[PDB]
């Protein structure tokens, strides 16, 4: 099982040091002491009421004071009153009065102890935020704020405004507890399995000395592809280009059918003249051994084998390129003047560079980019990824065995909840109903008919519009029998998991119960062969599951590629295995307009996709034109075949672009035919227990608070007291993630204010246990501080 590690750019001390430790301990004592004296007072009220009845005033006033939790008036608690009560009751009253008085004074002292401690933490915030890796990441994400931080460091006692401090504190928390990449807020590398025996200590992982991250600076893919298209349309760069037939081109004995430019990718049908028809035909003999076409040698070839007329052999080619039937691509990116500077600036090794020089440098790079192709609605012209070249850690295979076995079971079982399963069922039903059980429909004709149905109005497309059209599932009352079965299968899965006791905030499912449930499932629930499972270890052998996506090296291939670029030598990422016989896996060719889809090529064959040429031999290309769609008799689902080769073809998206960034036909291939899934995280407070399947935490414990339950600042630090009283009374822990999720540490005065503001005018607030807790970060060798980490484990 291949494993990578993502780790936070700041250590856990960075957020621990921002906690008002003294004040908070005092807040928790007050809260607990208030709740105890309240309860005890009502109990002593009862006891006192009972003494009053044994005896056949004063006592009635003492009683009312205890009941309602106020200090008895001087007339209500006296030696004569205490003498008339039993010793134990009088001693319990005395203790209550004493503790109530002590509570009252400590209430008085708190606001200035808290105000002073919070003020001290402002400078600790600056201290933590001085870290160079952090300042670099903030410089990219938020340059003005980062310029302001740099000034503060240069001018301390230049107390920045609260709202800057809150924004800084949020980014600090993000860089200490959130594991998704951003820049030098995190770093990623590979992990290895260290063969057993050397784990006497009980550790599950062992870290190498922290390597300083290397950073890769990359341009926005959509900027890159707009700029590239601009350059390819200039007549002088035709000699700098190669051409190829759009691999969605279908000749229909009359017309050309094909797909056009991304991102809109129109479905195009145009009339052929006999000249255009021979032009397309001679493109086959005009091509290299790998399908590329010399533009000059083709322009002469057309000129001799039609009539000549070079002036117009050129306007003919030009019009075919403009139309998108013939594709123009560069000869290597351009080695042209403007492209070599961008390429040099992107590659510029940033060694020895402070945050300000970095901001200036990026600013200049941005300008040359705009003075080349407009930014437009592109948000973020540049991104950075931080990686390390050597293994970050070794993993203990015997500590991890039960957890990974449990995870595999979970991984299979979650398949029933896949959002693409309704899609598959509806697409399959469409195929049966329009074309017939044994139909074999050209992929492109099928894509077109589906889009015709979605854009239009006919009840024949009702389900396609409901499940495949824009807008995100009403299943049990659906027309199709399998959709109602699915709903039933989901409800059974859900009720199996939740039909069990909450002991200590945990519902525990045994993996065998899920294996039993799964053996009953029908064949149209198909379970991916591999998943990328993002997990965090937690105490007592737990693994906490965050995200599941497809895995056939999906994210890992991108990591291998980025490390390869930093090291100057490729990582041999193993290939996907074509099996069983008669079946191949094929990723979509090229990068489909995204820098996040550039990777170590993982499959043998590839789906050759319109304007995204890949990296493979001719005999290994499966053009869109060669795909067909059929109903599989095993599952009753729609599958793809190669017309040319007869194989089942399973499309793979192995790049890290999100599915909505895929152009339309590609998106359709992934959603309808891909074999991955995606897992992502009334009137009172409602508690949901944590759900575990053996060792795997599938759902963290949660607390749902409607609008009106939550204390609102009506107030200074008396606010934190009331908040903590409500959280304690509802079992809500000190540290939690609130709903993207915000990290809430009630001891952190910045994060409390960030929380105050973020829940303004919300209908609900969702608290989730912090698990693992940051303080549960696995210790380190030497001077390296504990950090929060997450593992990408590929399970297969």
């Amino acid at each position: 099982p291949k494993v990578a590690v993502r780790e936070c750019g700041l250590p856990v001390s960075a957020i621990e040091s921002l906690c008002c430790t003294d004040s908070f301990a005092l807040i928790r004592r007050q809260v607990r002491e208030t709740a105890w004296l309240k309860g005890e007072g009502k109990r002593l009220a009862v006891d006192l009421g009972l003494l009053i009845g044994e005896r056949g005033p004063v006592l009635v006033g003492l009683r009312r004071a205890l009941h309602t939790g106020r200090l008895p008036d001087a007339r209500e608690w006296t030696p004569r009153v205490a003498s008339a009560l039993p010793a134990e009751l009088a001693a319990r009253v005395a203790d209550w009065v004493t503790r109530m008085r002590a509570l009252t004074r400590a209430r008085r002292e708190l606001p200035e102890l808290f105000a002073a401690e919070a003020r001290v933490k402002e400078k600790v915030l600056a201290q933590v935020a001085a870290d160079p890796g952090f300042r670099r990441a903030l410089s990219l994400a938020s340059p003005e704020l980062a310029a302001d931080l740099d000034r503060w460091l240069a001018e301390p006692a230049r107390r920045p405004k609260t709202q800057k401090l809150l924004r800084l504190a949020k980014y600090v928390a993000r860089a200490a507890v959130k594991t998704s990449p951003y820049s030098t807020f995190t770093s990623m590398g590979v992990a290895v399995w260290e063969n057993g025996e050397d784990w006497a200590d009980g550790a599950i992982v062992r870290f190498a000395p922290r390597e300083p991250p290397s950073v890769i600076l990359e341009p926005s893919g959509e900027w890159l592809h707009g700029a590239l298209r601009a350059w390819l349309a200039r007549p002088e760069n035709l000699v700098r280009s190669r051409l190829r037939l759009n691999p969605s081109l279908v000749i229909r004995a009359d017309k050309a059918e094909f797909l056009g430019f991304p991102p809109r990718e129109p479905i195009i049908r145009m009339g052929l003249t006999p000249v255009v028809a021979t032009v397309l035909r001679l493109a086959e003999p005009a091509a290299d051994a790998d399908g590329w076409i010399d533009p000059m040698g083709f322009r002469d070839r057309l000129a001799r084998d039609l009539p000549a007329e070079p002036e117009q052999v050129d306007r003919l080619l030009r019009s075919l390129i403009e139309a998108g039937v013939l594709e123009a691509h560069p000869l290597t990116l351009p080695e042209t003047g403007e492209w070599a500077e961008i390429r040099a600036a992107l590659r510029h090794d940033p060694h020895g560079e402070d945050p300000e020089a970095y901001r200036v440098r990026l600013a200049r790079l941005k300008r040359a980019m705009t003075m080349m192709w407009p930014q437009g609605d592109t948000t973020a012209l540049l991104h950075e990824t931080a990686v390390v070249t050597r293994p970050v850690a070794s993993l203990n295979p015997t500590a991890w065995g039960r957890g990974l076995s449990d995870l595999d079971v979970v991984r299979r079982w979650l398949s029933v909840f896949d959002g693409k399963l309704p899609i598959r069922i509806v697409v399959a039903e469409y195929l049966r109903a329009r074309y017939g059980e044994h139909a074999r429909v050209p992929f492109l004709t099928f894509h077109r008919h589906v889009q015709e149905e979605i854009a239009g109005d006919a009840p024949s497309g009702a389900d396609l519009r409901t499940f495949v059209g824009r807008s995100a599932p009403p299943l049990a009352h659906s027309r199709l029998p399998r959709l109602r079965e699915l709903a039933k299968l989901r409800e059974a899965a859900r009720e199996l998991a939740l039909g069990r006791p909450e002991h200590d905030g945990i519902q525990r499912v045994d993996p065998e119960e899920l294996i039993k449930q799964m053996a009953t499932w029908p064949e149209w629930i198909v379970v991916p062969r591999s998943c990328a499972c993002y997990v965090q270890p937690a105490p007592e052998g737990r693994l906490v599951l965050n995200v599941v996506h497809g895995g056939h090296g999906r994210g890992l291939r991108r990591l291998s590629h980025l490390i390869g670029r930093v090291r100057g030598e490729a990582v041999d990422h193993p290939m996907v295995a074509d099996e069983p016989e008669g079946t191949v896996y094929a990723e979509l060719s090229g990068s489909l307009g995204s820098t996040l889809n550039v990777h170590v090529p993982g499959t043998r064959y590839e789906i050759d996709y319109p304007f995204s040429p890949g990296d493979r031999s001719r005999d290994r290309r499966l053009p869109l034109s060669d795909l067909e769609v059929v109903l599989a008799p095993e599952t009753g689902l729609a599958e793809l075949r190669s017309r040319r080769l007869g194989f089942r073809v399973i499309p793979l998206h192995l790049g890290m672009a999100a599915e909505f960034q895929l152009p339309p036909a590609a998106r359709f291939l992934e959603r309808a035919f891909g074999v991955t899934y995606l897992l992502h995280p009334p009137q009172e407070v409602t508690r949901y227990p944590r759900v575990e399947v053996g060792r795997v935490v599938v759902q963290r414990r949660r607390w749902l608070a409607p609008a009106g339950t939550l204390p609102i600042r009506a107030d200074d630090a008396s606010y934190l007291l009331r908040l903590v009283a409500w959280t304690d009374a509802n079992g809500i822990p000190t540290r939690s993630f609130v709903r993207k999720p915000l990290f809430l540490d009630l001891a952190n005065p910045f994060l409390v204010k960030v929380f105050e503001r973020q829940i303004r005018d919300c209908a609900f607030v969702l608290f989730e246990e912090a698990l693992p807790d940051p303080a549960d970060a696995p210790p380190r060798e030497g001077s390296d501080l504990p950090r929060v980490i997450e593992f990408l484990v590929e399970l297969g």
